[PDB]
């Protein structure tokens, strides 16, 4: 299920910077950024492999990439923000 809609200016700051980040291709923090995400317990809709990507959202005093990730659907108009490393998600509006 995904847990409603969230504004961008709700998030971490952390998380405008990794949505320019992943609209100017890079550059990425970890290594990670960008894999695809395998929604393998199917909480987002189904998709085939390799419709969504995740991203870090940099958590702050953090040693590890913390459990916060964006994951892009499609185009530009279906982001997720998950604070919970995939256990729950809300649609991004990051006009708000």
């Amino acid at each position: 299920d995904v847990s409603g809609t969230v504004c961008l200016s709700a998030l971490p700051p952390e998380a405008t910077d990794t949505l320019n980040l992943i609209a100017s291709d890079g550059p990425f923090p970890y290594s990670q950024d960008g894999v695809v995400f395998q929604n393998r317990e199917s909480v987002l809709p189904t998709q085939s492999y390799g419709y969504y990507h995740e991203y870090t959202v940099i958590t702050p005093g953090a040693r590890t990439r913390g459990t916060r990730r964006i994951i892009t659907g499609e185009a530009t108009q279906e982001d997720y923000y998950t604070g919970d490393h995939y256990a729950t998600f809300s649609l991004i509006d990051k006009t708000c």
